[PDB]
Formats: structure tokens, C-alpha cells, sequence
């Protein structure tokens, strides 16, 4: 489960940088 | 932008069915 | 543990129905 | 649509917290 967490965390950390370059793009 | 939410959207897809299994799990 | 999970899971749910929103929007 | 992405990014900087906050409970 940590690991799997781990991922979780992960992948949010990059969805903020996509979604905030997103907002800079638009 | 389209292709990246769509990469966001299946992020997501994992995330619920990862935190319902760890539910479970719990 | 397990309600803070469901709420993550709830808010996931949310962001694929918006995501998928903003997809045909564009 | 940036109103809108502006809280999903707002609900994955809470994930990141709440998931990691988990974590070291766990
Ligand atoms: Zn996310
Ligand atoms: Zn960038
Ligand atoms: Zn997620
Ligand atoms: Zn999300
Ligand atoms: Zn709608
Ligand atoms: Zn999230």
C-alpha cells in the first residue's frame, strides 16, 4: 500500500504542474 | 491540451479504482 | 483513514466528470 | 474552464497532504 501511495502522490504532484502550465497556455 | 487532460482523466481512473482497493484492503 | 479516502475517491470521480466537460467543450 | 481547473488543482494540492499524511500514519 505505501508503494502504491507513493504513486498516487506522484502522478497528483505532476497533475498540478500539467493543470498550472495548462492555465498559463489558456 | 486536449491530449494531456485525456493523460489526466485515465491518471484519475487508476487513482479510484487504486484507493477503492486499498479500502478494501484496509 | 477510510473517510479520508472516500472523499479523495469522491473528488477523483468529480474531476474525471469535469475533465471529460471541459474535453468537449474544447 | 480556468475557474474550473483552478479547483481541481486546489483538490490535488489537499490530496498530496491528506495521501502523504496517510502514509506516515500507515
Ligand atoms: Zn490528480
Ligand atoms: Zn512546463
Ligand atoms: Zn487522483
Ligand atoms: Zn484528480
Ligand atoms: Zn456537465
Ligand atoms: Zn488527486
Amino acid at each position: 500500500i505505501e508503494e502504491l501511495l507513493r504513486k498516487i502522490i506522484e502522478d497528483d504532484v505532476r497533475h498540478i504542474a500539467e493543470l498550472e502550465d495548462i492555465e498559463k497556455w489558456l
